[PDB]
């Protein structure tokens, strides 16, 4: 009975230091809710309207959206879903060097989504750990690299080449997962915080030519919190469970071969990046003309990424994009892509439920 | 007229057992005995006339010392009085707790010092010095098909085992021809006897224990009741003889998980030869009492021939079975599960054990 719709969200990052020293011209204005573009040749202009939109254009003008304005919009509302026993994604997407990890990672002194969402999980767990309800945090972070998975939050071996892969398979019920993947547990804030930088440092990063810190890899976090509740029954206590999972993507970029000056490994794995992200537009294209009555097949299995994604873009979850953007006139065509696959992700509605852990066994049937 | 009062006892768990995390292989729902195998491959049901569940105190109808006796041995005390012969048997592997079911401990005492202070009691009740009671005793063994008096100190040699044979007097029936009857008047004189006839009782080390029966043992009360005569002249005119018997037979004793080596093989094929025997008497009298004509086989063992009189007519048979509750020996609680049923063994499966949430059909429904 419940469509939950997709969370579209879009973020318009400042001039870089590549767009100032060409003295790129500003085509992305706002006016709060929509977002426009004019071309400079002048001949037609596009405008989108969104859900939400954030403006880090200028750290002066009005409409500034900040890090904290950014979780607080988006964020808080899925750790309220979170608690309330629903499943939970927030994914990033755009082009190369356009703030996607900034976004959700952030820096040492500009924290993005993750941790303000780890720390006030915290908050809230410690708030509210009464005898009622207790809770249970585990955590994964890993890693897909020219189609390969890895885990980040491993201390690897010393060797002339030390990546184990791992592999993904398919679960009749829960659906796909990873095999071989470390599963830790986390208590508060501290812990998550040094797992956190064990996997930004062995995430696989590179100097290209659009930014510096350039991510040659998507990135997965998972966290699977359990809260264990009570009801006064014939017995003991202690029988009710809800399970979450929330999961923070931060993918890469487009990454075009002429611009990004790149042979080799680069090539290779920016190659890589262009046919993970080739199959997720097709699987977005998919889910946004399978919600308008047209039978559609999305193809999951042929990207790992939307393989193991398949609960998220469609299934049970409650989730939204970010999409991110540079308002540099050198980049139009590409931003504009990202446009148009946002605004087709608004019409996303996936089937989102109370993981009660109980369906078919008694309490169903009660129902 | 009277078919077998057959009866299982199972056992708590030992320390050894409880400390070692054995699982519970036999259980109970009213018939009491219902064996599921570990794997689940088969759920075994052994349905018996009386059954004592000494597994734990918690449970409705723990069977105690004083109930097993005042179940199943006390109505065998008031039969004797009432001028008529019966028979207990005890059937159990090496570690069951025969001993402990039929003898006891000083603590918690048994079936045999249970009867014998009763009986004394009931004597001394209805003495009248115009009735009297008299009590004599015997004890003997069986033992490759040959019989050993158990009272009988022996001599300096290798060993003084000496064979007795049986002889069938006309009126009285069978009889050993050499036994030895010994008066008693109080415990004391059978508790004696018997601590000396268990030490020339034949035992020896097999695969099991070192203290294991390889010989049938069979204790014999005799009891004459003497009335005196009201018309005129002599008493000792109605005189009413009892033949209680206590036997304690051996185990089957499989040769397949036990390499029998050449002395240990001639034991354990008596044995099983007696217990076939034994069976096969025990089933008919079962189908007599029934209403049918059969052939009870006394002459096929020692055994049988020499308890022919306690194993037929106005007599009264027992058996109680001694069973483990282990996953360990649940070959060995089968075989003893099987040698009692007087009926049809019922064996099925099915996993309702675990219903996947509190008896899913109970709101399914
Ligand atoms: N809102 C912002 N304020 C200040 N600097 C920013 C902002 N957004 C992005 N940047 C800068 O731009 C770069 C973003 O790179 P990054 O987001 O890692 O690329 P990608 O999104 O392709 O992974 C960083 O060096 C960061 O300092
Ligand atoms: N029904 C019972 N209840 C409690 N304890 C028992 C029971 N049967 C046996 N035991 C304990 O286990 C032991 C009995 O085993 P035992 O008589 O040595 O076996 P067997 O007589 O077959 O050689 C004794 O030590 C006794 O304390
Ligand atoms: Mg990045």
């Amino acid at each position: 009975e419940f469509n939950s719709q997709v969370t579209v969200a879009v973020r318009v990052r400042p001039f870089s230091k590549r767009e100032k020293t060409e003295k790129a011209s500003q085509v992305v204005f706002t006016n709060g809710e929509e977002i426009t573009v004019e071309h400079p040749d002048m001949k037609q202009v596009y405008s989108f309207i969104y859900d939400v939109s954030f403006w880090s254009f200028d750290e002066c003008h009005p409409g500034y959206a900040s890090q904290t304005t950014v979780y607080e919009t988006l964020a808080a509302p899925l750790l309220d879903r979170a608690f309330e026993g629903y499943n939970t994604c927030l994914f990033a997407y755009g082009q190369t060097g356009s703030g996607k990890s900034y976004t959700m990672m952030g820096l040492n002194e500009e924290p993005g989504i993750i941790p303000r969402f780890c720390e006030d999980l915290f908050a809230q767990i410690a708030k509210k750990q009464t005898s009622e309800v207790s809770y249970h945090l585990e955590m994964s972070f890993f890693e897909v690299y020219n189609e390969k998975i890895h885990d980040l939050l491993v201390c690897k071996g010393e060797n002339g080449q030390r990546k184990q892969p791992l592999r993904a398979r398919e679960h009749p019920v829960s659906g796909p997962y990873v095999e071989g993947l470390s599963m830790n547990v986390v208590s508060s804030y501290s812990d998550i915080q040094s797992w956190l930088e064990l996997g930004n440092k062995q995430r696989a990063t590179a100097a290209t030519g659009m930014n510096d810190k350039s991510s040659r890899s998507h990135s997965v976090f998972t966290l699977v919190m359990t809260q264990t509740k009570t009801e006064v029954v014939e017995g003991e206590e202690h029988d009710h469970r809800i399970t979450s999972r929330i999961n923070l993507v931060d993918l890469a970029g487009s990454e075009r071969c002429s611009t990004a000056h790149s042979s080799g490994q680069r090539l290779k794995e920016g190659v890589s990046i262009n046919k993970s992200l080739l199959t997720l537009g097709k699987v977005i294209s998919a889910l946004s003309e399978q919600a308008n009555g047209k039978r559609v097949f999305i193809p999951y299995r042929e990207s790992t990424l939307t393989w193991l994604l398949k609960e998220s873009l469609g299934g049970n979850s409650k989730t939204a994009m970010i999409a991110t953007v540079s308002p540099a006139a050198s980049n139009i065509e590409e931003t504009l892509s990202t446009l148009r696959y946002a605004t087709q992700a608004r019409l996303i509605v996936n089937i989102a439920k109370v993981n009660e852990d109980m369906n078919a066994k008694l309490i169903r049937e009660l129902k």
